[PDB]
């Protein structure tokens, strides 16, 4: 009853939701460091994180958004207790999960199934199109893998312990990002049966699995030891 | 509420278990037509249960037939469970996938249609063959992602008839020694988060698409038009 307390504590994601040194494959998923730090600059009032774009699927916000060398990079946290409690239950039946994590890392079914079904970021913004550079950035969405490569979204209880799993990030960098992530209820407004609807649309993605090696090795979060089971 | 009582009707499954043209990747899933046929005459007295990979608490209806032919051994199974009808019924109106509807002629039918998406494979549980001493050696059936053996993807339909209509190599001899065969409560003791559970371990099979392909061509259901979606 205490293990299923700490089951169900918040936990935070964090990932760059786009790499400056990437070209997309797609001209619309073009979002280059200067329109990106002119956006941010721009626009106060967290972005939402949901599951897979979904409106009804709100689990949490974006605590921080910082545009590094590399690309934009983000930080949110997952808080919604109904999102948590369907977690919780569904880690249990994860052969994946059972096996654990890593060589060092303690185990942790939450963190561990999030990070297996949604091991990518996927961000929300006006369409770029280069023209007239309002909220640029809508929302960002946890999702099994992004559109755009290097998006691999790190989970963990602690946000100086996520953001310390990518190598690219400085100190200066984390300094940024622990200044700003330092509603009314529960945003959650959909169910396991969604989830479960939405995990046969995850299985028909192209390329999902090499993708996400793609963009584990891409991050650097390889070298490093996390909850990551790409 | 009429359209819920035709989306929960029994659904038909069919597909080989095993195609003897084909070498497995693993010695112990070896199981040759001579072994078959001898097993298949040695038990078909009580049914073999129909569950999701493998879990004992996941049975969702029974096997109905099973005959091996030229290619292989090739069984039929009726998913009768109503609760786990009711969960599929419910994810599947969360389906971005089970939404963009079936191909050319094909009416939509989100139960079929997201059983098709999410167990696209038959897999066999049987004793261990080893060449050896070769009681009932037929444990059960599995749907699954997809299954270890080649050829083994499977056909969902709302009629017998049609399911095993979609195998070219079935012949009228081979759908007549079936449909001879497939002529108390609820065996489903799980639920959503368990299924939802059991998707996060999918989305981390090798090559999962590439062998449904694969299958789907050496079955040749990529001619003919169903439900599959792989
Ligand atoms: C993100 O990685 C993603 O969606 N990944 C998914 C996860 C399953 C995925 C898809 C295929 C293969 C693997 C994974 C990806 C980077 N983000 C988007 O694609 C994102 C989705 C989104 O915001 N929604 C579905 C709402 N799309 C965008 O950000 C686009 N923005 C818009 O479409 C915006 N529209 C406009 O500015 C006006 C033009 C008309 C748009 C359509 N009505 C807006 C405000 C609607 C979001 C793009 C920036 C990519 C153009
Ligand atoms: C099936 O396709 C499958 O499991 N697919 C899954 C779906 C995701 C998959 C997994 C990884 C990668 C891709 C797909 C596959 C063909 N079937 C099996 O592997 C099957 C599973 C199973 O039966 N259970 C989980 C219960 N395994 C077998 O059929 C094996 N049989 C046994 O292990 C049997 N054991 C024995 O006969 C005795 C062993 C020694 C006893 C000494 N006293 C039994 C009764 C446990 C089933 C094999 C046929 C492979 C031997």
């Amino acid at each position: 009853d205490e293990q299923q307390s700490q089951a169900v504590a918040p936990v935070y994601v964090g990932g760059f939701l786009a790499r400056y040194d990437q070209s997309p494959d797609e001209a619309e998923l073009l979002l280059p460091r200067d329109v990106v730090e002119h956006w941010l600059h721009a626009q106060s009032v967290a972005l939402p994180l949901n599951i897979n774009h979904d409106d009804t699927a709100v689990v949490g916000h974006v605590a921080a958004m910082q545009s590094v060398r590399d690309g934009l990079f983000c930080l949110g946290c997952v808080t919604s207790p109904r999102f948590l409690e369907i977690v919780r239950r569904a880690s249990e039946k994860s052969e994946l999960v059972s096996r654990g994590p890593v060589s060092p890392l303690q185990p942790d079914k939450v963190v561990e199934f999030l990070s297996g079904s949604y091991a990518g970021l996927s961000l929300s913004s006006r369409r770029c199109d280069d023209v007239e550079q309002t909220t640029p950035f809508k929302h960002v969405a946890l999702c099994s893998v992004g559109r755009r490569r290097g998006t691999l979204a790190v989970y963990g209880r602690d946000p100086e312990w996520v953001t310390q799993r990518f190598p690219d990030l400085t100190a200066a960098d984390r300094d940024g990002l622990r200044a700003q992530w330092q509603a009314s209820g529960d945003p959650f407004r959909s169910d396991s049966y969604g989830l479960l609807g939405n995990s046969v649309d995850a299985l028909y993605i192209r390329e999902r699995l090499p993708k996400l090696r793609y963009d584990k090795q891409l991050v650097g979060v390889t070298e490093r030891e996390s909850y990551v089971k790409a």
